[PDB]
């Protein structure tokens, strides 16, 4: 029941997908690899989450495998796949000596260990005997490749697997891995869009002597919890960044400054819309799903409503595989686009040209290439397993444990920007974000008709369990965390949103040294300096409060704002800010300052890590390589943490 090779001959699978994710990537692609697996061979595949079984009995495995790993933290796997790592870290020599594999690695060469989680798997692997079919691949996030990349990899290791097998191919064609059925009404067990089972009107939230919400809460069960408070944090005509404050106290949930808050989204009303209309989906039909086996995972709560799914299911947006292309030829709506969509499938460039560069969704793809033609054919079966699950956005948690408790800030700057390729097109909008601002427009009475909120969506929930102002959520502990010792030195680098640790960070200081005061036993506060950075003023965050902040923590606290768009001058970068601060920097580190690094980025992480090895470089007058060696070192020791995605 965990015990893989168990599972895989007692269920008499001809093969073994596996895959460590976690935000979903890896799992959706390893789904991709699955189905097209059943499409051209009708192998009997298992698709499994890495994290529900044990791999001790993973030698007696008589299937072939196929290993889809993701890249996180250090060169190290998701978490909640480390006892995955482990058994494979600690696998003997010849300890997997019957395994054959095939691994697909997702990653980004924006980092530092770019790949490394499938590097480390694929060296120990081959450690213990373990005999890999075809070539390691590499799907490089960073240059925004990762599809095409897969593409790449995909069909050659098809090729590898064929003959391997010795497998007959066939035309590709669509299987289910469930009993679709249609309802005709609708239960208080049936769901409506709701986010874990327990939210069934026929099933009870588990709480304790005072009503309030109990239970673990984590992905397989969020806690929606309601926005208390938002404001908006730019004065910026284009662009803006919402702070949203979530109530916890209803819950037993306790978070500690440093860690990571996942919000639930639901899809924005107007590309609902969309979708349900370029098919020809009824919203209000109930269908439930059936596994055809116990390998078969139900993706969501079901029975449930199609547009229920397509709003609180389905990732209906944004890049489409060229993969769907391929999958969708079955059901194309006639013999002139079935040939248009045969052409684009295979054409990697011109599927670019066409699609990709054009920012369509699924939606878009297909009415592009049916010209209005509704594809009225396709299986919402098929739109279940093909279409990637919504999935939670992370966010940094700006909020302080020990000032806020039970209450929780998330800084999320909206992501809409204008179709580069189509001017006439809708803005390129985020699902999540955007859907923060809507509440956070709402919940202030602002009259939204004004406003350039690009979209809107359904704020009430499934059966209004989203009681006005309210989403599924659940905190993710990390790393992140300020030193033990309030008098060793701290420097904080977070450009932009990268901020939001920080803010907490401070908050958590700035309350601790409340207490010491009313306990007259005070505690020198070690030197806290803070780099940020964003393009003017109209984007400066929380700009009113790090006044105060260092008034409560005078000369202990020091910031350093740098800019990278005013007008007239020299773009600006904290890792430049660094270079000019390095004399202070440089003291700081040789007193044992611990080191932090969070934000988005693409560059930053690296750049800033280029940076202190300068520092280091010339502060200790050491080579470059040298102070790299020391710089991994800090890395390795806790000494320098990073939150950068
Ligand atoms: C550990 C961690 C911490 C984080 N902390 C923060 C934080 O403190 N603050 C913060 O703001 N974010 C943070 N993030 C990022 C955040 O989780 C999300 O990535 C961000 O909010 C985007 O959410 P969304 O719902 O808008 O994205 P999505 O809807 O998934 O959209 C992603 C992007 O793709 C674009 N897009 C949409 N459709 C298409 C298409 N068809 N083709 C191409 N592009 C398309 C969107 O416009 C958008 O820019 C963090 C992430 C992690 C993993
Ligand atoms: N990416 C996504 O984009 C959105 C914006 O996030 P954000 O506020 O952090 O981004 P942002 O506002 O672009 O970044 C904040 C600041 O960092 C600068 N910057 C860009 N590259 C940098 C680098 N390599 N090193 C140091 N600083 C750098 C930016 O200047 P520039 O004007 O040079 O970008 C800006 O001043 C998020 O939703 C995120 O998910
Ligand atoms: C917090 C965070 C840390 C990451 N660290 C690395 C890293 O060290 N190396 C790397 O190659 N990619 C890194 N990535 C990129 C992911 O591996 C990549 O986006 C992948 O597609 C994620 O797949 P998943 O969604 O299946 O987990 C990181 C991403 C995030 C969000
Ligand atoms: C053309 C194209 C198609 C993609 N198709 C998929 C897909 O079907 N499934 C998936 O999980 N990622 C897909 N990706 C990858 C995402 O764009 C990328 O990994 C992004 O970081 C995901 O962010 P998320 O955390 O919001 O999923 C695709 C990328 C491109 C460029």
């Amino acid at each position: 029941n965990r015990d893989i090779a168990q599972v895989v001959t007692e269920n008499n699978k001809n093969y073994l997908v596996l895959y460590a994710s976690q935000t979903g990537t890896a799992e959706d692609y390893a789904k991709k690899f699955s189905k097209e697996l059943v499409a051209k061979f009708n192998l009997n595949v298992m698709c499994a989450d890495v994290e529900n079984y044990d791999f001790e009995s993973l030698n007696d495995v008589p299937v072939i495998v196929s290993i889809f790993i993701s890249t996180y933290g250090e060169g190290d796997f998701p978490d909640g796949a480390v006892n995955f790592e482990d058994f494979i870290c600690n696998a003997e020599a010849g300890a997997l000596s019957n395994l054959r594999y095939n691994m697909f690695g997702l990653g980004n060469s924006t980092y530092e260990f770019f790949n490394g989680a499938a590097k480390k798997a694929e060296k120990h692997l081959s450690a213990a005997g373990a005999i890999r079919l075809g070539k390691l691949g590499e799907a490089d996030d960073g240059a925004g490749t990762t599809d095409e990349d897969y593409m790449a990899w995909k069909d050659s290791i098809l090729e590898v697997l064929k003959d391997e097998l010795h497998l007959d191919e066939q035309e590709a064609k669509f299987t289910s891995q469930f009993q679709y059925t249609v309802l005709n009404e609708i239960t208080d067990s049936m769901s409506l869009g709701e986010p874990s089972a327990h939210y069934l009107p026929s099933h009870q939230l588990n709480r304790n002597a005072d009503g309030i919400q109990l239970g673990p809460f984590d992905l397989s069960q969020p806690y929606i919890a309601p926005i208390v408070k938002s404001r908006e944090l730019f004065s910026s005509n284009d662009r803006n960044c919402i702070h949203s404050e979530f109530d916890l106290s209803g819950s037993n949930i306790k978070y500690s400054t440093g860690d990571h808050l996942a919000v639930w989204p639901s899809n924005p009303l107007e590309k609902v819309e969309q979708f349900l209309s370029i098919f020809n989906l009824d919203p209000e039909t109930i269908f439930d799903l059936k596994p055809l086996d116990p390998t078969v995972k139900v993706p969501f709560p079901t029975p449930t409503t199609i547009g229920a799914a397509i709003k609180h299911y389905l990732e209906i947006t944004g890049p489409v595989s060229r993969q769907l292309f391929s999958s969708l030829i079955q059901f194309a709506p006639n013999a002139d686009v079935k040939e248009k969509l045969t052409l684009l499938s295979k054409d990697k460039d011109q599927f670019a040209v066409e699609i990709t560069s054009k920012y369509f969704n699924i939606a878009d793809a297909l009415k592009y290439l049916s010209d209005g033609a509704k594809w009225d054919t396709v299986p919402m079966q098929f739109l279940v397993e093909s279409v990637p699950q919504m999935t939670p956005r992370y966010y940094s948690i700006s909020s302080s444990s020990l000032s806020e408790k039970q209450t929780v800030h998330v800084t999320s700057i909206v992501e809409n920007f204008p179709n580069p390729e189509l001017p006439d097109a809708p803005p390129v909008v985020g699902v999540t974000t955007n859907l923060l601002r809507n509440i956070q427009l709402a919940q202030n009475n602002v009259n939204i008709a004004e406003t350039n909120l690009p979209v809107h969506y359904d704020l009430n929930g499934p059966r209004k369990l989203f009681a006005n102002y309210k989403l599924p959520v659940h905190v993710r502990r990390s790393n992140f965390r300020l030193p033990s010792n309030p008098s060793t030195p701290v420097i904080m680098i977070g450009p932009g949103t990268g901020v939001a640790p920080f803010r907490g960070f401070i908050r958590e200081r700035v309350a601790f040294l409340e207490s010491q005061k009313k306990g007259g036993n005070n505690v020198s506060l070690g030197k806290h300096i803070l780099f940020y950075g964003s393009r003017n003023t109209d984007d400066f965050l929380y700009q009113d409060e790090w006044p105060e902040y260092a008034k409560k923590l005078d000369g202990s606290f020091e910031m350093v704002v740098a800019h990278s768009r005013l007008p007239n001058t020299k773009k600006v970068y904290v890792q430049d800010k660094l270079k000019d601060y390095e004399d202070q920097v440089f003291e700081m580190i040789n007193n044992g300052a611990f080191i932090y690094v969070c934000g988005d980025a693409k560059g930053m992480a690296k750049g800033v890590s280029t940076a202190l090895v300068g520092i280091l470089s010339r502060g200790k007058s050491i080579t470059t390589d040298e102070a790299t060696e020391l710089i991994k070192m800090l890395k390795t020791s806790g000494r320098y943490q990073e939150d950068v995605w």
